[PDB]
């Protein structure tokens, strides 16, 4: 089989980027905390141009206050009159990346929103105006804060689009002076958004690329029909083992061949979450051990870089791409300027299924490829090489170079099962190189946080990963034993994108812990109505949140206290009375053995022997009654896996 790559008869659609999502929900967590150099190091690996992934493109989740898949991420306006644009992490990262790459395309999306847009309802299209305002002041706080342009703005991440909320954004985003800013959506399935930009000329005109979630690499003719960028606007979502590693390899590839979208983004873009909440392990590389520093480069690193270190958003795909006869792909790409990169996959049906969707079986068989060089492209005598073999593996090797002198303007090359070659002309291509860094270690079975950071560089101490409600540094000025706690902010639900909990809650530590002595001050703001826990063993989070079970101590603020096995309430340990109320600073202790748990209150034994589900295993956690301020001060936990 031979492959004509020509550009005579013109080019096709202009390329604009790779990228990967940082949220939805809490993925970057972990990463805030990690020790010099290797913090660093991860970036360069994510960001730094010619070097590792090289990412084109950087989209984090605008925080809402709600859970979003492996923890909550913080909103700028946590209440009506509040603006704060220093919270969590989304902004440092985007600065990160811009220092590596200052051409670095910007995105933000929301999963959810305060609870206070909504009016009295969990929706937020009740007042249009209101959310575009909400939106566009972190826009404005991204620039005026930190120096940072967003490209792109979405709508509400897998839920329903308004088409009146996007004219409203549209609207209001100009007033700002904000017309640079591009608008994308619907980011869920390429419809209804498609058929409404062919119905509405006034809904056309306001969105600049239709954004589809795990599209299989197809898209629709209403879309195709629009004109407009197609964009697979999250992709990938699989634990980036070397079968992670084959399917983004194929998409990057087929999602253009197949479904005409000239950009690919993977949730997520570094596993720095605990990998017991769901999806875990489903970044580009994986750096979930900020204590050890231990962090892994990835497969998907590698796959990346095979097209991120030799495209640049607008470049144009060549319309001389497809599938090669014998299974697999290749894509070819031009700047303009006589560069040419030649992006070839092979990856097999058994070594490449993403998550969503799964592909019935096809074939892939060792071949011949030979590729012809017309058009303006039959001058070049002189290509680079890189190879990649997935599987004991091969990553990012740069093999000899291959000469074109013969003036056939023709190369041939075998290929096997998953692999990738990259040709191009461009000499700049590296695989960055780090040192080893430390070996994995669990997390701390002696651990202990006092929150005494008068300055944090983060809103929130680390370690932290908060699974319904949001837990801050606060600093009490009229207050000496307890001048620096951890106080949760929320004062009610979110407009949700999961199902949070009714009670607010943050984990930490081990997931594997089983027998564990948590201890923590804690101190209940809201008199009468009230209350705090805190908890071992807790098995789930993130998305699941709700099904948490586990050991919970509870105090309240009427005088009582309870032990269950579930963050939900139903399942009694035991229960009772205790010298308990507001605005009080107690001591709650839980002890965990076996079969068996004890509490005390400012180190009196409150109730003991009390029998529990045994084995189980999980974090240790903290949290409140529901949307209720409270805080927490000298945290300790000491543990056994
Ligand atoms: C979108 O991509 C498709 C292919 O995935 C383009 O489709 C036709 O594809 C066949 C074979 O795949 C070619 O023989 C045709 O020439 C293609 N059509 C045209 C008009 O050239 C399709 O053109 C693309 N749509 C765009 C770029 O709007
Ligand atoms: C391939 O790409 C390189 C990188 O852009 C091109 O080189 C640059 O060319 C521009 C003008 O076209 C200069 O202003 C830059 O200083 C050059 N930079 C580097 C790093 O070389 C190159 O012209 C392209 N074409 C070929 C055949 O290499
Ligand atoms: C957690 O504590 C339980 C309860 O003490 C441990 O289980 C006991 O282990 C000893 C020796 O390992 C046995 O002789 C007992 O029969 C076990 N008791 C029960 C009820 O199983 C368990 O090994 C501890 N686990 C860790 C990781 O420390
Ligand atoms: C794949 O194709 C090769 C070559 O045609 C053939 O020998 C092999 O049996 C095929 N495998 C399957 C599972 O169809
Ligand atoms: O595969 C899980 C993905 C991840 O959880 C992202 O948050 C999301 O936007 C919501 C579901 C899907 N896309
Ligand atoms: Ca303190
Ligand atoms: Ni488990």
């Amino acid at each position: 089989g031979a492959y004509v790559l020509d550009d005579s008869d013109g080019l096709g659609r202009e390329f604009d980027g790779i990228g990967a999502v940082s949220g939805g929900g809490a993925t970057s967590r972990l990463l805030v905390n990690y020790p010099e150099p290797y913090r660093s190091e991860i970036l360069d690996y994510l960001f730094k141009p010619n070097f590792g992934a090289s990412l084109h493109i950087l989209k984090v989740e605008i925080g809402g206050d709600g859970q979003t898949t492996d923890g909550t991420e913080p909103s700028h306006m946590h209440y009506e009159l509040d603006e704060n644009y220093f919270r969590g992490y989304e902004w440092w990262l985007m600065k990160e990346a811009k220092k590596r790459n200052p051409d670095i395309i910007l995105m933000g999306l929301p999963w959810s929103f305060p609870g206070w847009l909504g009016k009295g309802f969990s929706w937020p299209y009740v007042n249009l105006q209101l959310t575009a305002y909400y939106v566009v002041r972190w826009i404005l706080g991204a620039k005026h804060y930190h120096d940072l342009d967003i490209d792109y703005i979405g709508i509400w991440n897998e839920r329903p689009f308004d088409a009146n909320y996007i004219k409203e954004l549209r609207k209001m985003l100009d007033y700002q002076g904000l017309q640079r800013v591009r608008i994308i959506a619907s980011d869920n399935l390429w419809e209804p958004i498609s058929s409404s930009l062919l119905l509405d000329q006034e809904l056309w005109k306001v969105v600049d690329v239709i954004g589809a979630h795990y599209p299989g690499t197809y898209t629709v003719w209403n879309a195709k029909m629009s004109g407009k960028k197609l964009w697979s606007s999250e992709d990938f979502s699989t634990i980036n083992s070397n079968v992670g590693a084959g399917c983004w390899s194929r998409i990057l590839n087929q999602n253009y061949i197949n479904g005409n979208m000239t950009s690919t983004i993977a949730w997520n873009l570094v596993a720095s979450y605990y990998e017991e909440l769901p999806y875990g392990r489903s970044g580009l590389m994986t750096a979930q051990e900020p204590w050890s520093g231990h962090y892994v480069v990835a497969s998907p690193i590698w796959v990346s870089a095979h097209t991120t270190q030799f495209t640049q958003p607008g470049w144009y795909y060549l319309k001389t791409v497809g599938h090669l006869e014998k299974g697999g792909s290749y894509v070819a790409l031009t700047d303009g300027l006589g560069n040419l990169t030649i992006i070839i996959e092979t990856m097999s049906h058994q070594h490449s299924m993403c998550i969503r969707p799964y592909l019935p079986y096809y074939n892939v068989s060792h071949q011949l490829a030979t590729f012809t060089l017309k058009g303006s492209l039959r001058e070049i005598q002189e290509l680079q090489v890189w190879y990649t073999k997935l599987g004991q593996r091969l990553h990012f090797k740069q093999l000899d170079t291959l000469w074109l002198l013969d003036g056939s303007g023709s190369f041939t090359l075998e290929l096997e099962e998953d692999e990738i070659f990259t040709l191009t002309t461009l000499t700049t291509g590296r695989k960055g190189s780090y040192p080893p860094p430390p070996s994995s270690k669990p997390f701390p079975t002696n651990y202990k946080d006092d929150f005494n950071v008068e300055y944090p560089l983060f809103s929130e101490a680390p370690n932290f990963a908060d699974q319904t409600g949001v837990f801050e540094y606060y600093m009490n000025n009229e207050d000496r034993e307890h001048r620096f706690t951890l106080r949760q902010v929320l004062n009610q639900r979110p407009i949700t994108w999961a199902a949070d909990a009714s009670s607010t809650i943050s984990v930490i530590g081990d997931h594997h812990w089983t027998n564990m002595t948590v201890q923590c001050d804690v101190y209940i703001e809201t008199p009468r109505s009230g209350g705090v826990f805190i908890a071992g063993r807790v098995n789930k989070g993130g998305i699941l949140i709700r099904s948490a079970t586990g050991v919970f101590f509870w105090i309240f603020a009427n005088g009582s206290y309870r032990v269950t096995a579930d963050l939900g309430g139903w399942i009694t340990y035991a229960s009772g009375h205790a010298d308990v109320t507001a605005k009080r600073w107690y001591t709650l202790t839980l002890g965990i053995k076996g079969y068996f748990a004890f509490g005390m209150l400012n180190g009196t034994i409150l109730w003991k022997n009390v029998r529990v589900k045994y084995p189980g295993h999980g974090w240790a956690a903290i949290g409140t009654h529901t949307f209720e301020f409270a805080q927490f001060d000298n945290f300790r936990v000491e543990a056994a896996r």
